[PDB]
RNA sequence: GGUUGCGGCCAUAUCUACCAGAAAGCACCGUUUCCCGUCCGAUCAACUGUAGUUAAGCUGGUAAGAGCCUGACCGAGUAGUGUAGUGGGUGACCAUACGCGAAACUCAGGUGCUGCAAUCU
């Protein structure tokens, strides 16, 4: 994945020259789906259509500070066999980028949400522990956190071996 | 501009209710010998433009009007749908991808225009 910017028009009518202009950080892995899901998102929110329109400008954004641990707060819609849902998961990923990828991943997995069901409606690094409202992230901003790695395995290369394994780490 | 004759598109011209109309024209309007037609000179026919009148017609104007039209990133890029998948879904159906794309709805504006001929403070 990459976080294009895709800015868009609509074209311009005799009348009604320089219109709008609109954006959105489309989390797409390339050029050209970034396009696609702009359009499907403008679809959604206006009257234009990538015939009646027009593209500005991708640009690619990138993260910052990309090797800081964020955690990233999402907003999704993402869409059931039953009906369309709200939520919001929270994300501890190096960058957006990597978060939403990994969140497509843990909606795939939790929900069967396939990337064609989920919104990403909104993305946030959370300033404050405490706004980090899940657990399940809540457990790593920990004062001093030590673990172990218990029940480490050896990927030997050979089919065989002779010593015998160990999972002592 | 008004009016008349014949008109074109055929409600932006229809309808409902209330006001205004100088000039001319229109009209209503008077008469029954003749041609003419009726149960009935009302209609139609003829005669006068004389006795009268804008009351009606006709025209124009008013209405948070009905209707009618036109438009809008108003609703809706919805509904629907052409193509694509070894996409989802027990299925019913649905989601996406490339496409086209309504109607009610909502708001805004409008409410005859116009041709030829003739005529009129």
């Amino acid at each position: 994945f990459k976080e294009y910017q895709v800015i868009g028009r609509r074209l311009p009518t005799e009348s009604v020259p320089e219109p709008k202009l609109f954006r959105m950080r489309i989390f797409a892995p390339n050029d050209v789906v970034a396009k696609s899901r702009y359009w499907y998102f403008l679809q959604k929110l206006h009257k234009v259509k990538k015939a009646s329109g027009e593209i500005v400008s991708l640009n690619v954004i990138s993260e910052a500070h990309p090797t800081t641990v964020k955690n990233f707060g999402v907003w999704v819609r993402y869409d059931s066999r039953s009906g369309t849902h709200n939520m919001y998961k929270e994300i501890r990923d190096v960058t957006r980028v990597g978060a939403v990828e990994s969140l497509y991943q843990d909606m795939a997995a939790r929900h069967r949400a396939r990337f064609r069901s989920i919104h990403i409606l909104k993305v946030v690094e959370l300033e404050k522990t405490a706004d980090v409202k899940r657990q399940y992230v809540k457990q790593f901003l920990t004062k001093d956190l030590k673990f172990p790695l218990p029940h480490r395995v050896q990927k030997s290369t050979k089919v065989f071996a002779y010593k015998r394994p160990t999972t002592f780490y």
